[PDB]
Protein backbone atom coordinates (compact mmCIF):
# COMPACT_ATOMS: atom_id res chain seq x y z
CA UNK A 1 0.00 0.00 0.00
CA UNK A 2 2.99 2.41 0.50
CA UNK A 3 4.90 1.11 -2.55
CA UNK A 4 4.49 3.35 -5.65
CA UNK A 5 3.02 6.23 -3.60
CA UNK A 6 5.23 8.85 -5.35
CA UNK A 7 4.82 10.48 -8.76
CA UNK A 8 7.04 13.03 -10.59
CA UNK A 9 10.48 13.48 -12.16
CA UNK A 10 13.89 14.82 -11.08
CA UNK A 11 13.47 18.09 -12.92
CA UNK A 12 10.21 19.03 -11.17
CA UNK A 13 10.27 17.00 -7.96
CA UNK A 14 8.64 13.86 -6.64
CA UNK A 15 5.38 14.21 -4.74
CA UNK A 16 3.12 12.25 -2.40
CA UNK A 17 -0.62 12.64 -1.89
CA UNK A 18 -1.59 14.24 1.44
CA UNK A 19 -4.67 15.67 3.09
CA UNK A 20 -4.88 18.78 5.20
CA UNK A 21 -7.76 20.06 7.34
CA UNK A 22 -11.12 18.77 8.51
CA UNK A 23 -12.91 17.79 6.36
CA UNK A 24 -9.83 16.58 4.44
CA UNK A 25 -8.48 18.62 1.51
CA UNK A 26 -6.36 16.55 -0.90
CA UNK A 27 -3.09 18.06 -2.11
CA UNK A 28 0.02 16.71 -3.83
CA UNK A 29 3.13 17.50 -1.81
CA UNK A 30 6.74 17.50 -3.01
CA UNK A 31 9.00 15.37 -0.80
CA UNK A 32 12.04 17.42 0.17
CA UNK A 33 14.89 16.11 2.32
CA UNK A 34 16.64 19.47 1.71
CA UNK A 35 14.34 21.61 3.85
CA UNK A 36 12.26 21.41 7.04
CA UNK A 37 9.08 23.40 6.43
CA UNK A 38 5.72 21.91 5.53
CA UNK A 39 3.98 24.46 3.32
CA UNK A 40 1.06 24.47 0.92
CA UNK A 41 -0.33 26.89 -1.67
CA UNK A 42 -3.13 28.66 0.21
CA UNK A 43 -4.20 31.26 -2.34
CA UNK A 44 -4.79 31.17 -6.11
CA UNK A 45 -1.77 31.02 -8.40
CA UNK A 46 -1.51 30.55 -12.18
CA UNK A 47 0.29 27.18 -11.79
CA UNK A 48 -1.89 25.78 -8.96
CA UNK A 49 -4.79 23.46 -9.85
CA UNK A 50 -5.99 23.63 -6.25
CA UNK A 51 -4.99 25.08 -2.89
CA UNK A 52 -5.52 24.89 0.86
CA UNK A 53 -8.69 26.71 1.96
CA UNK A 54 -8.23 27.46 5.65
CA UNK A 55 -11.78 28.83 6.07
CA UNK A 56 -13.20 25.37 5.23
CA UNK A 57 -11.19 23.59 7.95
CA UNK A 58 -12.71 23.56 11.47
CA UNK A 59 -9.46 22.16 12.86
CA UNK A 60 -7.23 24.94 11.51
CA UNK A 61 -5.51 27.03 14.18
CA UNK A 62 -3.79 30.34 13.20
CA UNK A 63 -0.43 30.84 14.95
CA UNK A 64 -0.50 34.60 14.20
CA UNK A 65 2.99 34.59 12.73
CA UNK A 66 4.34 35.04 9.22
CA UNK A 67 7.15 33.05 7.64
CA UNK A 68 9.48 33.56 4.67
CA UNK A 69 11.40 30.66 3.10
CA UNK A 70 14.07 31.07 0.39
CA UNK A 71 15.42 28.03 -1.45
CA UNK A 72 18.25 27.77 -3.97
CA UNK A 73 15.41 27.91 -6.49
CA UNK A 74 12.33 29.92 -5.60
CA UNK A 75 10.92 31.52 -2.50
CA UNK A 76 7.61 31.99 -0.72
CA UNK A 77 5.96 33.75 2.17
CA UNK A 78 2.96 32.72 4.18
CA UNK A 79 1.13 32.49 7.46
CA UNK A 80 1.86 29.84 10.10
CA UNK A 81 -0.85 27.67 11.60
CA UNK A 82 -1.54 24.08 12.58
CA UNK A 83 -4.04 21.56 11.27
CA UNK A 84 -4.69 17.86 10.92
CA UNK A 85 -2.67 16.05 8.26
CA UNK A 86 -2.92 12.56 6.75
CA UNK A 87 -1.09 10.59 4.06
CA UNK A 88 -3.66 8.34 2.26
CA UNK A 89 -0.99 5.95 0.90
CA UNK A 90 1.31 6.16 3.96
CA UNK A 91 0.82 5.09 7.58
CA UNK A 92 -2.88 5.29 8.53
CA UNK A 93 -2.54 8.02 11.10
CA UNK A 94 -3.66 11.63 11.48
CA UNK A 95 -1.34 14.13 13.09
CA UNK A 96 -1.61 17.78 14.02
CA UNK A 97 1.28 19.56 12.38
CA UNK A 98 2.63 23.01 11.65
CA UNK A 99 1.61 24.24 8.16
CA UNK A 100 2.77 27.36 6.34
CA UNK A 101 -0.10 28.67 4.20
CA UNK A 102 1.71 30.14 1.19
CA UNK A 103 0.12 33.46 0.21
CA UNK A 104 2.81 34.83 -2.10
CA UNK A 105 5.65 33.21 -3.99
CA UNK A 106 8.30 33.80 -6.63
CA UNK A 107 9.55 31.14 -9.07
CA UNK A 108 8.55 28.40 -6.60
CA UNK A 109 5.50 26.72 -8.10
CA UNK A 110 6.26 24.98 -11.42
CA UNK A 111 3.80 24.93 -14.34
CA UNK A 112 2.46 21.37 -14.93
CA UNK A 113 4.33 19.82 -11.96
CA UNK A 114 1.10 18.46 -10.38
CA UNK A 115 2.11 19.48 -6.83
CA UNK A 116 0.72 22.23 -4.63
CA UNK A 117 2.97 22.10 -1.56
CA UNK A 118 6.25 20.93 -0.08
CA UNK A 119 7.15 18.55 2.78
CA UNK A 120 10.47 19.51 4.36
CA UNK A 121 11.76 16.25 5.87
CA UNK A 122 15.03 17.64 7.34
CA UNK A 123 15.63 18.74 10.93
CA UNK A 124 14.33 21.65 13.02
CA UNK A 125 17.71 23.42 12.91
CA UNK A 126 16.98 24.67 9.37
CA UNK A 127 13.26 25.33 9.84
CA UNK A 128 12.01 28.89 9.36
CA UNK A 129 11.40 31.21 11.20
CA UNK A 130 13.62 29.25 13.61
CA UNK A 131 14.13 25.78 15.21
CA UNK A 132 11.10 26.11 17.48
CA UNK A 133 8.83 25.30 14.51
CA UNK A 134 8.58 21.53 14.81
CA UNK A 135 8.93 19.82 11.43
CA UNK A 136 6.27 17.41 10.19
CA UNK A 137 8.19 14.17 10.63
CA UNK A 138 9.08 15.08 14.25
CA UNK A 139 5.35 15.64 14.92
CA UNK A 140 4.49 12.36 13.18
CA UNK A 141 6.96 10.47 15.36
CA UNK A 142 5.91 12.18 18.61
CA UNK A 143 2.18 11.66 18.03
CA UNK A 144 2.13 8.14 16.58
CA UNK A 145 4.00 4.89 17.16
CA UNK A 146 5.88 5.31 13.83
CA UNK A 147 9.56 4.36 13.99
CA UNK A 148 11.90 7.32 13.48
CA UNK A 149 12.95 6.40 9.93
CA UNK A 150 11.81 6.80 6.34
CA UNK A 151 13.15 5.64 3.02
CA UNK A 152 12.95 6.96 -0.52
CA UNK A 153 13.04 5.02 -3.78
CA UNK A 154 12.97 7.60 -6.58
CA UNK A 155 12.62 6.03 -10.01
CA UNK A 156 7.96 9.11 -13.18
CA UNK A 157 7.28 7.48 -9.79
CA UNK A 158 8.68 5.69 -6.76
CA UNK A 159 8.03 5.10 -3.10
CA UNK A 160 8.33 6.78 0.26
CA UNK A 161 8.20 4.20 3.05
CA UNK A 162 7.56 5.73 6.43
CA UNK A 163 8.64 3.89 9.53
CA UNK A 164 10.63 1.17 7.86
CA UNK A 165 12.56 -0.51 5.11
CA UNK A 166 10.86 -2.45 2.32
CA UNK A 167 13.21 -5.22 1.16
CA UNK A 168 11.31 -5.58 -2.13
CA UNK A 169 12.65 -2.11 -3.11
CA UNK A 170 16.36 -3.00 -3.19
CA UNK A 171 18.90 -5.72 -3.95
CA UNK A 172 22.30 -6.46 -2.37
CA UNK A 173 23.47 -4.83 0.87
CA UNK A 174 22.57 -1.51 2.55
CA UNK A 175 25.67 0.60 3.25
CA UNK A 176 25.43 3.37 5.85
CA UNK A 177 27.08 6.76 6.09
CA UNK A 178 26.79 8.86 9.27
CA UNK A 179 24.59 11.92 9.46
CA UNK A 180 27.34 14.29 10.49
CA UNK A 181 25.06 16.97 11.94
CA UNK A 182 21.27 17.00 12.31
CA UNK A 183 20.24 20.04 10.31
CA UNK A 184 20.31 19.15 6.65
CA UNK A 185 20.95 15.45 6.07
CA UNK A 186 24.65 16.26 6.11
CA UNK A 187 27.12 13.56 5.03
CA UNK A 188 30.85 13.37 4.18
CA UNK A 189 32.35 12.46 0.76
CA UNK A 190 35.89 11.04 1.10
CA UNK A 191 36.81 10.37 -2.55
CA UNK A 192 35.54 11.06 -6.08
CA UNK A 193 36.45 9.04 -9.17
CA UNK A 194 35.55 9.47 -12.81
CA UNK A 195 35.92 6.18 -14.70
CA UNK A 196 38.03 4.86 -11.84
CA UNK A 197 40.45 7.80 -11.91
CA UNK A 198 40.73 9.74 -8.65
CA UNK A 199 40.15 13.51 -8.86
CA UNK A 200 43.13 13.78 -6.45
CA UNK A 201 41.93 16.64 -4.27
CA UNK A 202 42.14 17.15 -0.54
CA UNK A 203 38.93 15.40 0.54
CA UNK A 204 37.74 18.47 2.48
CA UNK A 205 37.19 20.16 -0.91
CA UNK A 206 34.40 17.64 -1.64
CA UNK A 207 32.55 18.87 1.46
CA UNK A 208 33.21 22.58 1.17
CA UNK A 209 31.27 23.83 3.09
CA UNK A 210 28.87 20.93 3.61
CA UNK A 211 27.54 17.94 1.66
CA UNK A 212 23.80 17.14 1.79
CA UNK A 213 21.31 14.53 0.52
CA UNK A 214 18.50 16.51 -1.03
CA UNK A 215 15.50 14.96 -2.82
CA UNK A 216 14.22 18.49 -3.54
CA UNK A 217 17.17 19.49 -5.76
CA UNK A 218 17.35 17.95 -9.28
CA UNK A 219 21.11 17.92 -9.89
CA UNK A 220 24.31 16.61 -8.39
CA UNK A 221 25.72 19.98 -7.39
CA UNK A 222 29.46 20.29 -6.63
CA UNK A 223 31.69 22.98 -5.04
CA UNK A 224 33.26 25.08 -7.84
CA UNK A 225 36.73 23.48 -7.59
CA UNK A 226 35.31 19.96 -7.64
CA UNK A 227 32.84 20.84 -10.41
CA UNK A 228 35.63 22.23 -12.62
CA UNK A 229 37.78 19.14 -12.07
CA UNK A 230 34.84 16.76 -12.68
CA UNK A 231 33.90 18.44 -15.95
CA UNK A 232 37.51 18.30 -17.18
CA UNK A 233 37.60 14.56 -16.50
CA UNK A 234 34.18 13.89 -18.08
CA UNK A 235 35.15 15.93 -21.17
CA UNK A 236 38.34 13.92 -21.48
CA UNK A 237 36.49 10.57 -21.20
CA UNK A 238 33.88 11.67 -23.76
CA UNK A 239 36.32 13.48 -26.12
CA UNK A 240 35.28 11.33 -29.10
CA UNK A 241 32.45 13.90 -29.35
CA UNK A 242 32.70 17.62 -28.63
CA UNK A 243 29.87 19.56 -27.04
CA UNK A 244 29.25 23.27 -26.66
CA UNK A 245 30.31 25.03 -23.48
CA UNK A 246 26.61 25.78 -22.82
CA UNK A 247 25.96 22.04 -22.47
CA UNK A 248 28.55 21.69 -19.69
CA UNK A 249 27.02 24.68 -17.90
CA UNK A 250 23.44 23.22 -18.08
CA UNK A 251 22.30 26.06 -20.33
CA UNK A 252 21.59 23.99 -23.43
CA UNK A 253 20.53 20.53 -24.50
CA UNK A 254 22.51 17.86 -26.26
CA UNK A 255 20.41 15.84 -28.73
CA UNK A 256 20.85 12.60 -30.66
CA UNK A 257 18.66 10.82 -33.18
CA UNK A 258 16.09 8.84 -31.17
CA UNK A 259 17.55 5.64 -29.73
CA UNK A 260 21.20 6.44 -30.58
CA UNK A 261 22.44 8.17 -27.42
CA UNK A 262 26.13 7.15 -27.10
CA UNK A 263 26.03 6.15 -23.43
CA UNK A 264 29.35 4.30 -23.67
CA UNK A 265 31.37 7.48 -24.42
CA UNK A 266 30.37 8.93 -21.01
CA UNK A 267 32.15 7.80 -17.82
CA UNK A 268 30.84 6.40 -14.58
CA UNK A 269 31.15 8.66 -11.53
CA UNK A 270 31.91 7.15 -8.11
CA UNK A 271 31.23 9.03 -4.90
CA UNK A 272 32.86 7.45 -1.85
CA UNK A 273 30.94 8.12 1.36
CA UNK A 274 32.31 7.99 4.86
CA UNK A 275 31.64 4.64 6.54
CA UNK A 276 30.54 3.92 10.08
CA UNK A 277 34.08 2.74 11.02
CA UNK A 278 37.27 4.85 11.03
CA UNK A 279 38.85 5.35 7.59
CA UNK A 280 36.41 2.98 5.94
CA UNK A 281 34.11 4.00 3.10
CA UNK A 282 31.80 2.65 0.44
CA UNK A 283 31.04 3.95 -3.04
CA UNK A 284 27.93 4.69 -5.01
CA UNK A 285 28.41 4.64 -8.75
CA UNK A 286 26.43 6.93 -11.06
CA UNK A 287 25.93 6.11 -14.79
CA UNK A 288 25.40 8.70 -17.52
CA UNK A 289 21.78 7.57 -17.65
CA UNK A 290 21.54 9.34 -14.26
CA UNK A 291 23.58 12.52 -14.84
CA UNK A 292 22.28 13.24 -18.37
CA UNK A 293 18.68 14.17 -17.59
CA UNK A 294 16.21 13.58 -20.40
CA UNK A 295 14.10 16.60 -21.35
CA UNK A 296 10.73 15.45 -22.77
CA UNK A 297 9.46 17.71 -25.52
CA UNK A 298 7.16 16.61 -28.32
CA UNK A 299 8.77 19.32 -30.52
CA UNK A 300 12.24 17.73 -30.28
CA UNK A 301 10.96 14.15 -30.32
CA UNK A 302 12.68 13.02 -33.53
CA UNK A 303 15.62 13.04 -31.06
CA UNK A 304 16.40 12.19 -27.46
CA UNK A 305 17.64 15.40 -25.76
CA UNK A 306 19.38 15.77 -22.40
CA UNK A 307 20.59 18.34 -19.92
CA UNK A 308 23.84 17.86 -18.07
CA UNK A 309 22.58 17.41 -14.48
CA UNK A 310 25.87 18.09 -12.69
CA UNK A 311 26.28 21.77 -11.82
CA UNK A 312 28.29 24.14 -9.69
CA UNK A 313 27.49 25.20 -6.14
CA UNK A 314 28.77 27.87 -3.77
CA UNK A 315 26.97 26.23 -0.81
CA UNK A 316 28.57 22.76 -0.84
CA UNK A 317 27.74 19.45 -2.48
CA UNK A 318 24.07 18.65 -3.07
CA UNK A 319 23.32 15.02 -3.82
CA UNK A 320 20.04 15.64 -5.61
CA UNK A 321 17.44 13.49 -7.26
CA UNK A 322 19.60 12.39 -10.23
CA UNK A 323 21.97 10.79 -7.66
CA UNK A 324 19.15 9.29 -5.55
CA UNK A 325 17.39 7.79 -8.58
CA UNK A 326 18.15 4.07 -8.85
CA UNK A 327 19.18 3.82 -5.18
CA UNK A 328 17.08 2.96 -2.21
CA UNK A 329 17.94 5.60 0.33
CA UNK A 330 17.17 5.07 4.01
CA UNK A 331 16.97 8.14 6.24
CA UNK A 332 17.65 6.34 9.51
CA UNK A 333 17.11 9.23 11.86
CA UNK A 334 16.95 6.87 14.87
CA UNK A 335 20.58 5.81 14.29
CA UNK A 336 21.81 9.09 12.76
CA UNK A 337 22.82 7.46 9.48
CA UNK A 338 21.80 7.25 5.81
CA UNK A 339 21.74 3.93 4.03
CA UNK A 340 22.25 3.35 0.31
CA UNK A 341 21.40 0.23 -1.71
CA UNK A 342 20.88 -0.56 -5.37
CA UNK A 343 17.22 0.06 -6.18
CA UNK A 344 14.75 -2.35 -7.75
CA UNK A 345 14.43 0.45 -10.38
CA UNK A 346 18.22 0.71 -10.90
CA UNK A 347 19.87 2.02 -14.05
CA UNK A 348 21.94 -0.24 -16.19
CA UNK A 349 22.41 -1.06 -19.82
CA UNK A 350 24.01 -4.31 -21.03
CA UNK A 351 27.53 -3.10 -20.13
CA UNK A 352 27.32 -1.24 -16.81
CA UNK A 353 25.14 -1.10 -13.70
CA UNK A 354 24.89 1.47 -10.89
CA UNK A 355 26.37 0.07 -7.71
CA UNK A 356 26.73 0.49 -3.96
CA UNK A 357 29.88 -1.36 -2.87
CA UNK A 358 32.49 -1.65 -0.18
CA UNK A 359 34.35 -1.63 2.02
CA UNK A 360 37.24 0.59 1.03
CA UNK A 361 40.05 1.66 3.34
CA UNK A 362 42.22 4.78 3.27
CA UNK A 363 45.73 5.25 4.66
CA UNK A 364 45.37 9.05 5.00
CA UNK A 365 43.90 9.88 8.43
CA UNK A 366 42.56 13.31 7.42
CA UNK A 367 39.02 14.20 8.56
CA UNK A 368 37.15 15.05 5.37
CA UNK A 369 34.62 17.30 7.10
CA UNK A 370 35.08 20.94 6.33
CA UNK A 371 33.59 22.23 9.62
C1 LIG B 1 12.81 20.24 -8.18
C2 LIG B 1 12.88 21.61 -8.83
N1 LIG B 1 14.22 21.79 -9.35
C3 LIG B 1 15.17 22.37 -8.47
C4 LIG B 1 14.92 22.72 -7.15
C5 LIG B 1 15.93 23.28 -6.38
C6 LIG B 1 15.68 23.65 -4.98
O1 LIG B 1 16.07 24.73 -4.55
N2 LIG B 1 14.98 22.74 -4.24
C7 LIG B 1 14.46 23.08 -2.93
C8 LIG B 1 12.99 22.67 -2.87
C9 LIG B 1 12.21 23.11 -4.08
C10 LIG B 1 11.46 22.19 -4.79
C11 LIG B 1 10.74 22.57 -5.91
C12 LIG B 1 10.77 23.88 -6.31
C13 LIG B 1 11.51 24.81 -5.60
C14 LIG B 1 12.24 24.44 -4.48
C15 LIG B 1 15.33 22.44 -1.85
O2 LIG B 1 14.78 22.62 -0.55
C16 LIG B 1 16.72 23.06 -1.77
N3 LIG B 1 17.45 22.40 -0.68
C17 LIG B 1 18.55 23.20 -0.11
C18 LIG B 1 19.69 23.34 -1.10
C19 LIG B 1 18.05 24.55 0.36
O3 LIG B 1 18.17 25.58 -0.31
N4 LIG B 1 17.47 24.51 1.60
C20 LIG B 1 16.86 25.74 2.13
C21 LIG B 1 15.53 25.38 2.75
C22 LIG B 1 14.85 26.58 3.39
C23 LIG B 1 15.75 27.07 4.50
C24 LIG B 1 17.09 27.51 3.93
C25 LIG B 1 17.77 26.38 3.16
C26 LIG B 1 17.18 23.53 -6.91
C27 LIG B 1 17.42 23.20 -8.22
N5 LIG B 1 18.71 23.49 -8.76
C28 LIG B 1 19.15 24.85 -8.71
C29 LIG B 1 18.51 25.79 -9.48
C30 LIG B 1 18.94 27.11 -9.40
C31 LIG B 1 19.99 27.45 -8.58
C32 LIG B 1 20.62 26.49 -7.81
C33 LIG B 1 20.19 25.18 -7.87
S1 LIG B 1 19.56 22.46 -9.80
C34 LIG B 1 19.10 23.00 -11.42
O4 LIG B 1 20.98 22.72 -9.62
O5 LIG B 1 19.04 21.12 -9.57
C35 LIG B 1 16.43 22.63 -8.99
Amino acid sequence: EMVDNLRGKSGQGYYVEMTVGSPPQTLNILVDTGSSNFAVGAAPHPFLHRYYQRQLSSTYRDLRKGVYVPYTQGKWEGELGTDLVSIPHGPQVTVRANIAAITESDKFFIQGSNWEGILGLAYAEIARPDDSLEPFFDSLVKQTHVPNLFSLQLCVGGSMIIGGIDHSLYTGSLWYTPIRREWYYEVIIVRVEINGQDLKMDCKEYNYDKSIVDSGTTNLRLPKKVFEAAVKSIKAASSTEKFPDGFWLGEQLVCWQAGTTPWNIFPVISLYLMGEVTQQSFRITILPQQYLRPVEDVATSQDDCYKFAISQSSTGTVMGAVIMEGFYVVFDRARKRIGFAVSACHVHDEFRTAAVEGPFVTLDMEDCGYN
